[PDB]
């Protein structure tokens, strides 16, 4: 580990609107990575189930939606693996570079002509790449600011703005090109986008970032290196023999893989909670807090289940259930993916002002978890209405827009206090696993979403939206009732 002051001494402190010029490097690196990921994601589901004559892969709609959900789950889990790799072996800067290369390679696999096999390879590359780049790029920006610098909070705020900006612009650019012209063109623009991010990072990181991220904070001992390497070596071999027998006659299929991730989505959080609660490095007070964190984890998972279905289920809804031909123009179904980031950009300052204005009268963190859950459930109730009232046929796009608007209201309640809630209720011995634990509920939600896809049909569409939305409302009411007890248990 290199001293923070010596790190800051290597980084230029000016050059980018009162901020270090390294922020420029990191803002645009992450922007383009998010742009590419969100652009590709906006059209990926359509590319999967559209007929082959339309340039699609011709897969079943349910299979496509399930794969999308597994995709997001694996990406979230990959950030945990990748965060460990930078911290213990690569360094954050080197992780961003290698990750970025893998991401770019993944987009290329989609850009070039190919079938379902090309998609699976692309998925693996992006999952691995995003895991290395996404969590580690945000680690470097902190390195640029010396302790006591009041520009730090402002720097992160600007950096995070690029994530939303990439999320807003991508479906309008990559989505339009992919849907209107050709799918591979859109995937190609995503590849170009990531390439732009790679260029800016590689070319400018030496001067702009200096020593930041070029070191290994927690390197393995020599004995650990041999211990680690053998496990993956044995691990890699063991997986290979299994799949070789399983692929033709097992039979390990994409459905089995989807089921596995669904199994992992339930098992993994359980193991995490058991380990924390049974840990000999925990106090009695901390063990009670872990228990108190359980309903908060469940609420998060329920909320993110609905929210992340906006990129899957509602994506299919925009394409199959929504009147695109309005006002003499044809709306692109991928454009609806721009709704969530747009509403976030506009409403987030309003919510912040509201919390400030409320002051002591503002809801507590567990109550904000409940509010988020109530809004999420409401968004599904609203969404079923038009299809329910109409005998059949497409519905007005205003219903879907409203549904996205409502879930954002819930997101701005739960999400900003999500990590904060996790830190306050996690034992000091597990203080390092705080981000992973918070990410885990979002990952588990998406893994579960994939199992729920089969229930989403035109026949029981009302039942699907109603049961899920109803479940969120019920849990929301329960959480409100136990919120006072949980709030008092929080550290502070």
């Amino acid at each position: 580990s290199i001293d923070k002051q010596q790190i800051a001494a290597s980084v230029p402190q000016r050059g980018f609107f009162g901020h270090p010029k390294g922020l420029f490097t990191l803002f645009f690196t992450e922007f383009w990575e998010r742009f590419s990921y969100y652009g590709m994601r906006a059209i990926l589901v359509y590319y999967m189930y559209y007929e082959v004559s339309k340039g699609g892969l011709g897969l079943d709609e349910h299979l496509a939606l399930a794969i999308m959900s597994i995709y997001g789950a694996l990406v979230y889990m990959s950030g945990i693996i990748g965060g460990w790799l930078a911290d213990r072996v690569f360094g954050t800067s080197r992780a961003v570079f290698y990750g970025g290369l893998l991401i770019m390679a993944g987009h290329i696999a989609l850009a070039i002509p190919g079938g379902v096999a090309a998609l699976f390879v692309s998925m693996a590359l992006i999952v691995l790449g995003t895991g290395l780049l996404k969590p580690n790029v945000s680690s470097i920006v902190g390195d640029m600011y010396k302790p006591g610098d009041d520009r730090r909070d402002a720097g992160f705020s600007i950096f995070y703005m690029g994530i939303n900006l990439g999320a807003f612009l991508a479906p309008l650019v990559v989505g339009t090109a992919g849907m209107k012209y050709n799918f591979h063109l859109g995937f190609g623009l995503a590849a170009v986008g990531m390439f732009l991010g790679l260029v800016v990072f590689v070319a400018t990181r030496k001067k702009n970032l200096g020593l930041a991220g070029t070191y290994v904070p927690n390197p393995l001992t020599p004995a650990e290196k041999k211990k680690a390497a053998a496990i993956m070596a044995v691990g890699a071999v063991v997986i290979a023999v299994l799949l070789a027998i399983l692929i033709p006659n097992g039979w390990f299929t994409v459905e089995t893989f989807i089921s596995l991730v669904g199994i992992l989505g339930i098992i993994i959080p359980i193991i995490y909670f058991v380990v924390m609660y049974r840990s000999p490095k925990t106090t009695a007070e901390e063990r009670s807090r872990v228990i108190a964190y359980i309903p908060l984890f469940v609420a998060s998972a329920m909320f993110w289940a609905i929210q992340q279905q906006g990129s899957t289920i509602l994506a299919n809804y925009a394409d199959k259930r929504t009147q695109l031909d309005v006002a003499g123009i044809h709306l692109s179904p991928a454009w609806f993916q721009s709704l969530n980031p747009l509403f976030i950009i506009i409403l987030a300052p309003v919510f912040a002002w509201m919390w400030v204005k409320l002051g002591k009268r503002q809801p507590t963190i567990p109550q904000k978890f409940a509010l988020g859950l109530l809004f999420a459930g409401l968004s599904f109730i609203v969404i079923l209405v038009p299809g329910h009232l109409s005998g059949g046929g497409l519905v007005h796009p205003i219903w879907l827009v409203l549904s996205y608007f409502i879930v954002v209201l819930g997101e701005l309640c739960l999400s900003p206090v999500g990590l904060s809630a996790t830190t306050k209720l996690a034992p000091a011995a597990f203080s390092a696993q705080t981000m992973s634990l918070w990410f885990l509920s979002n990952a588990a939600a998406q893994a579960i979403n994939a199992q729920l896809v089969r229930f989403y049909t035109p026949e029981n569409e009302t039942a699907y939206f109603g049961t899920i939305g109803g479940a969120a409302l019920v849990l929301g009411l329960i959480l409100l009732a136990i919120a006072p007890r949980i709030g008092r248990l929080m550290k502070g």
